[PDB]
């Protein structure tokens, strides 16, 4: 039983009384996986002790740390030093990453501040119908060099929750003219960015964020203008997504 | 065997070798519902013998006329002297007209044309995931005083074909929000309007045009300036329409 | 005064500190106030538990004119209205334990965001507010204080005047997204006695409706304001 | 001349009778076609059928310099270039017994009927159009003959410059949709021997695919066009 403490009201949970670490025990750590998978995105603040190496080792308690160039005296840390955009991390790839620990370095006195969007939550709004639809939907994801199909929607592989996969790197839905693939993006993509869906973190310094990228959106909000902001981020390798009949992504161009 | 002259490659017909009257026999009468059911539009060309009395006999040949005030010495003939606005005629109440039989009277020397839309190719043209959703859809209908809930789809009661019933009329599609509405109405309305699907008539003083308005919108051009028009239209009654799973309109305000 | 001022995002909303609010504060408080206001758009007091109804109704009354009259949906206060409200100021009596959030926007961020072209074409533009009163105001604002320039949109619009329906949604939906765009807002976790004011002439809001059935009790005295004039010194009016 | 001229829609398109297409007509029947084309934007020649690929090549160096290089989009041709053509004339080899109809845009109507406070953002704007070349255009073109506006727009169109994806695709669909609006149409439906020519300086078209495995065969030749000069004088240019 963690000391957790929910943010906003679909999503978001800051979890108190846990130094994190690369010598935490499995029930920790159970309890630690267990309240991200339930809350998509988890916070902790004041681990002013962590380091660029201890990143990395609590990391390896959660997953397979995976690059996305990397910190130095690191294997897998990576710096960022602008992410505007809503997004899930990597989906232009097959086995995108299943989640994503966020260091804050360095945090403006003002701005500066990232939000997450519940993309199950959203799937779960939709009227029936539409859900429907959604469950019958691909999309072809790419970083323009890669081009990956997904499903749009995902059932996760621990919760079974469904959960819609669109964001930033979506170039088309496969099927359709551009102008309905625009109109049928929209719908959907609105409901996962809808307020009551998202949680904003304010960062402090030591400060860290853990989501789980099968199930979220993010967006770095850049109105800090020329304040340094200094973020670190370790990021672990997912698997292929199934879609609501079992069928799998695939990568189509590199 | 009338002599049927398609105009476009998807809907409307030229038929020509006959001059309409109130004396039709049944052998023709039924050859031109026929081919009105299939063209969706059908169009007669120099029935310059025909007058207000003798359109309106001749319509009786084909439905029940219904009043929309009406031309002098006439129980249902409507006068238009601008519907430049994609429509299916009074789709606003819930067992809005079959057909309607229109007469050239005055013609622009250039401009006036009107066009037609086959909501059936339509709806067979969509992705199957997009017909499936369609066929669950429903729309509130208003002339703003009427408010209709028709299904988006409509199964013909003659032909049995799946039509779109959208156009001007709608004011939104029901159990979603006013954005989603929009985008949901913005596609499948796209579908209607596309320029494949319509046929354009150019007007010349006695030209008659029939239109299955089960299974079609049309347009008024407004591009003739102060040129004067003149058309005069009798509508046929029509049934309630019949969802994909034998759901019925029903009108909701009064 | 000097304020104890803590700004909380980027280009909107400050935290001010160490001010106790009531009908009793001096003219050099008001007035930094007043003047804080102006600048971040929606400013924050913490702490605010010995205020009550009367209390908050008085204090107001420093700030301006009182006036009498689940909100998830984007909006400026009243704007079916000519002389909307000014400001507004809102006191958390019950405040759910998780959700609840209410966000503002910075509408005179999001004017001068624009690129000069689009300001350009705001600068002309009259929008039909309604509450179906119907009333056109500019689009675009003159602020009676500090000049700025403020989008005048948000739920109340009903069209663009001068458009056909779909490129009054168009132009709606261009300048209302750069309102909403994330950059411009700042969202606000209540406490039981905190209070919000906000400058009514350049922001709009939204109540965040995912708490549920968890109470949430919100107390607001709102302060008239003045007829919008635009950018040409037009002035907005009531037609219907 | 005074030429047999029939306009077929009311705000663009006419058919020229009593005119037998040739590489040997005189200066002044030239000079009326090239006056029918500026203020129609298309015009229609039936009955051509002596016309040949040698014939039509000949009749064509009479308007301009001809110039190398299922089309159902709305397009000006060949834009992702600096120069694009600024006429084409198109032969009917083989048409289609039901469907295979061309629909023509008049973007210079499309640009007039905008509202003043539009056509001002219109004039300022550039927008990139690419074959996949890419070349930036001013969005408003200034006719090099009649001097009239006209929107330049289209397929080829990737982006609004200096606007993000969602402003861009918003500013399309209204500046483009006024191109589109059928009132500033005309449609042809082919007969064997029909040519049409354009000024493709200011207008669209769209070939319609409703005609399936009909044979359907047509002959193009295109006229060598000027660099577009927008309304302050800027020249597109090419970019990548
Ligand atoms: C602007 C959107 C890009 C977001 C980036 C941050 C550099 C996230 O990169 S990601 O790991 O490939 O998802
Ligand atoms: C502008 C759209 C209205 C179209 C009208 C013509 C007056 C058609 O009226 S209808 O018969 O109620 O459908
Ligand atoms: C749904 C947004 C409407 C907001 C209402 C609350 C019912 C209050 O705002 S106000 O009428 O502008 O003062
Ligand atoms: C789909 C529209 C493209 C039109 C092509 C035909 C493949 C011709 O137009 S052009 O390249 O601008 O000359
Ligand atoms: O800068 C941030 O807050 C997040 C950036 C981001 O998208 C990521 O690291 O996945
Ligand atoms: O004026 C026309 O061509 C048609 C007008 C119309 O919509 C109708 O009569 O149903
Ligand atoms: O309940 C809120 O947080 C704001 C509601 C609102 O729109 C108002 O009080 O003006
Ligand atoms: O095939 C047509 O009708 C026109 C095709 C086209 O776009 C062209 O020739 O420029
Ligand atoms: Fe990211
Ligand atoms: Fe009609
Ligand atoms: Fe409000
Ligand atoms: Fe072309």
């Amino acid at each position: 039983e963690l000391d957790v403490h929910p943010v906003a009201g679909r999503i978001g949970a800051e979890i108190r009384g846990v130094k994190l670490s690369p010598d935490l025990d499995a029930a920790t750590v159970e309890a630690i996986q267990a309240a991200l998978v339930r809350h998509k995105v988890i916070f902790f603040r004041g681990q002013t002790h962590l380091d660029d190496q201890s990143q990395e080792g609590f990391a390896k308690l959660l997953g397979e740390p995976v690059a996305h160039p990397v910190v130095d005296g690191t294997r897998y840390l990576l710096q960022l030093d602008r992410a505007n955009s809503w997004h899930t991390d990597v989906t232009f790839v097959e086995a995108y990453p299943k989640a994503s620990i966020l260091r804050s370095v360095v945090a403006p006195a003002s701005g500066g501040d990232t939000v997450w969007a519940n993309t199950a939550a959203a799937y779960q709004e939709l009227p029936e119908p539409l859900r429907e639809l959604a469950d019958k939907l691909w999309a072809v994801h790419s970083n323009r060099v890669y081009e990956t199909e997904h499903p749009v929607v995902r059932v996760h592989p621990i919760s079974g929750e469904r959960a819609l996969q669109l964001g930033h790197f979506v170039k088309r839905i496969k099927g359709y003219s551009l102008a309905d693939s625009q109109h049928l993006f929209a719908v959907l993509q609105g409901h996962v960015t809808r307020l009551e869906n998202t949680v904003r973190w304010r960062w402090e310094a030591g400060d860290v964020a853990i989501w789980d990228n099968r199930a979220t959106q993010h967006y770095a909000v850049d109105d800090y203008g020329t304040q340094p902001r200094i973020v670190r981020r370790v990021t672990l390798a997912g698997e292929v997504p199934v879609g609501v009949d079992g069928q799998l992504s695939r990568t189509t161009r590199k």
